[PDB]
């Protein structure tokens, strides 16, 4: 769920995830996908596509379990949808950390998300 | 200060630092040093020794800056005492992570700390 996602991001990046990503770029947080603004945004794009291929569980609502093992996110549990959901979220959190070096405060409150360029199909 | 310390520990271990370590073993948390019970406890011992090297800053009260970069604690700032203090704190949070594999819940609430064998000199 949103709660696990927000936690992973906080863990990998050290940043308040809602403040740093809740309205970041064209893909991060509220809203849909759009053409990525930068590497950070592209992480979020890839993440929302990752959600699209899931069946059998609800990405936003359904909790799943994961652990923080040697400062590594490790997804927990069998149920094929929830595992894949966890892997989606993990990959985003790592991706956001890998790309903090180009994080742009400028894109942080992108209230113009409805105006992002449409995204390619996943 | 205690707040930076408890934060570094949460960050490295993912564990509630007051609950996991506030009264753990003979060295962790409240009180002085004693003979370490385990690897975890040894971390805390080394840590308290580290603080004795510090002159003219107060480890419990004095705040210092540090960052979380690439899931690494990085100590911030010049003032030779605060720097050394932060490095003490970082070393212990890594140490505790490194030793989670032998963390024992049985040592967690050691109200019996005044009965710990006396520490050797640092
Ligand atoms: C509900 C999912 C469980 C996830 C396991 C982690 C348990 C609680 C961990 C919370 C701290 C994460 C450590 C990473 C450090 C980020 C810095 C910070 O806490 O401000
Ligand atoms: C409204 C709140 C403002 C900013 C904080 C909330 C962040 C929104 C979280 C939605 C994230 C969606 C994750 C990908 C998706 O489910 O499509
Ligand atoms: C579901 C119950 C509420 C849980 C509280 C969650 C609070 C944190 C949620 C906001 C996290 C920021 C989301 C950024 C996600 C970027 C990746 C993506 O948009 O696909
Ligand atoms: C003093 C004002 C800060 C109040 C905020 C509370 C945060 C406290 C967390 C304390 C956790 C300490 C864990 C024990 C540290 C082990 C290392 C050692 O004992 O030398
Ligand atoms: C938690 C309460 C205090 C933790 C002890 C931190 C350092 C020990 C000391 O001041 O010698």
């Amino acid at each position: 769920s949103l709660f696990e996602l927000g936690k992973m991001i906080l863990q990998e990046t050290g940043k308040n995830p809602a403040k740093s990503y809740g309205v970041y770029g064209c893909n991060c947080g509220v809203g849909g996908r759009g053409k990525p603004k930068d590497a950070t945004d592209r992480c979020c794009y890839v993440h929302k596509c990752c959600y699209k291929k899931l069946t059998g569980c609800d990405p936003k609502k359904d909790r799943y379990s994961y652990s923080w093992k040697d400062k590594t996110i490790v997804c927990g549990e069998n149920n094929s949808c929830l595992k894949e959901l966890c892997e989606c979220d993990k990959a985003v959190a790592i991706c956001l950390r890998e790309n903090l070096d180009t994080y742009n405060k400028k894109y942080r409150y992108n209230y113009l998300k409805p105006a992002c360029k449409k995204a390619d199909p996943c």
